[PDB]
């Protein structure tokens, strides 16, 4: 009984970054969306897109996942995770707005994940998917003209 499938939107946890918008999706080279490290039933991988206008894509731990309904969630994720971190200054870092290059991509990929948020799973995975060409990892053409 998989959580996800390709093609649901779920926030993030990367360590050393802010919740993030994504999107399950199979890998390019893998073929594959799930997978279980080292074979632990606990330690179960979901491959992402994460949304945004310079596009990457991970695989990252299920339980650093949660499924995504709007950037309202975004307040009251930062507040757990700021919760249990080990210091004061884990706790104002995880609870400062996000600053820079990566703010204008968060809000870009907040977007994204909202407009996806509104489709049909086919309707979503068919206008979001990224297109790889060999090491390429592009975006589609009418995501790129609504971001620039
Ligand atoms: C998976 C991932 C891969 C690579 C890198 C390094 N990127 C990079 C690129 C060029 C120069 N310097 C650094 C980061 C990450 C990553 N890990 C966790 N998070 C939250 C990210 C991440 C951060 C920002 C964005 C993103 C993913 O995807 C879409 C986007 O527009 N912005």
């Amino acid at each position: 009984l998989l959580k996800y499938n390709v093609g649901d939107l779920v926030w993030s946890k990367v360590s050393g970054y802010p919740w993030w918008p994504c999107m399950v999706s199979a890998d390019p080279l893998l073929h594959s969306y799930t997978k279980l490290k080292g074979q632990k039933k606990s330690a179960r991988q979901y491959h992402v897109q994460f949304f945004g206008d310079a596009p990457e894509r991970a695989w990252i731990f299920e339980k650093s996942l949660v499924a995504f309904e709007g950037e309202g969630q975004f307040e009251k994720l930062c507040q757990e995770s700021a919760k249990q971190a080990p210091t004061k200054a884990e706790k104002i870092k995880l609870l400062k707005p996000i600053s820079g290059k990566l703010r204008a991509q968060w809000e870009m990929g907040i977007v994204q994940a909202e407009e996806a948020a509104s489709m049909s799973v086919e309707e979503r995975k068919a206008k979001f998917t990224f297109l790889y060409v060999g090491d390429q990892l592009h975006l589609n053409p009418q995501v790129a003209k609504e971001a620039g």
